[PDB]
RNA sequence: AUUUCAAAGAAUCAUUCUUUUUAAAAUCCGAUUUUGUUACUUUGAGUAAAUUAGAGUGUUCAAAGCAAACAGUUAAAGCAU
C-alpha cells in the first residue's frame, strides 16, 4: 500500500507514518503546491529528540536528483504541510556521496567539487536551514579547541513562532549527522 | 586562497602518550584485505684501519702502549683416569 510506494526499502514505523502522511497529502492535495509529492521516493527516515524536549524532529533522506528537482522548488511550503500533518519537526535532506579521490574509483576522473567533504557538509548545512536562507557563517574556535558554526539567518522568520525550536532542531540535526556544533542568530 | 573536518575510549600529570570508528571502489570466505608519482622526512642495509670522539686498562705517573690482572716460600682449587 502507501509504505511500499513511498519508501523503496523495508519500512519502519515512522517511515510508514511518513509514507501514509505523504500519500494523504498527495491524495487530498494542498492547493498552491498541487501534484504535491507524486515524483517523491524516500531513502530513509530518522527520529531525533531535543534535550530541551520541545517535541521531536524527523530527518528524511531523499535522493539528490528527486530532492533537487522536486523538493527544493516547494520546500518551505512542503515542510510546513508535513509539519501540519504530523506535528514533529521535519527536515528534508539530500543524500550525497562523499568521495576520497585517493582511491581512484572507476566512475570519476579527478575529484568532483560537489563530492568534497567540505562541500557536502556545507551543503547539508544548507539543506537543514533550506526553507530559510543564510546571511552569514562564522566559525568560533573556543579555548577547549571545539569549533562552533555561528549561522546568521534572515529577518523574515521573526513572523514564525516555531523559530527557536527549529534553530535548536537544526543544531541537534547537524550534530547528529556529523560532530559539528552550530549556533544560530538573526538581526536584532 | 582552494579540496577529509573530526569524534569517542584507554593509558598517564582539565596535561601528556596511545587505541578504536567515520565515504566509495576493487577482492576473497553477511563478513573478511587493498587504492596517485616526486621533493622533503623516518628508520635501515653495506661501511678498511691509522687518525678522531670515546670505554676498558696505575706505562713508576705523564706523553704513551694494547695490554693485563689473580692465587701459590718451591699449593690448594678447578677437570682427567
Amino acid at each position: 500500500a502507501v509504505q511500499k510506494r513511498v519508501l523503496k526499502s523495508n519500512p519502519s514505523d515512522l517511515e510508514k507514518e511518513i509514507a501514509q502522511c505523504l500519500l494523504d497529502i498527495e491524495l487530498s492535495s494542498s492547493s498552491d503546491i498541487k501534484t504535491d509529492a507524486k515524483e517523491i521516493k524516500l531513502l530513509s527516515c530518522d527520529l531525533i529528540e531535543v534535550e530541551k524536549l520541545k517535541k521531536k524532529t524527523i530527518l528524511i533522506y531523499i535522493p539528490y536528483k528527486i530532492y533537487t528537482t522536486y523538493v527544493r522548488k516547494i520546500q518551505r511550503k512542503l515542510i510546513n504541510e508535513l509539519e501540519k500533518k504530523t506535528k514533529k519537526y521535519v527536515v528534508l535532506v539530500a543524500k550525497r556521496t562523499i568521495l576520497k579521490g585517493k582511491q581512484k574509483n572507476k566512475s570519476f576522473k579527478i575529484i568532483p567539487r560537489s563530492r568534497t567533504l567540505t562541500s557536502v557538509y556545507d551543503s547539508i548545512l544548507e539543506d537543514i536551514v533550506s526553507p530559510s536562507e543564510i546571511i552569514g557563517k562564522r566559525i568560533s574556535m573556543k579555548a577547549d579547541g571545539k569549533r562552533v558554526f555561528k549561522i546568521m539567518l534572515d529577518s523574515k522568520e521573526r513572523q514564525r513562532d516555531n523559530i527557536e525550536e527549529k534553530l535548536i532542531s537544526f543544531a541537534a540535526v547537524y550534530k547528529k549527522i556529523t560532530r559539528r556544533d552550530a549556533v544560530f542568530s538573526l538581526p536584532p
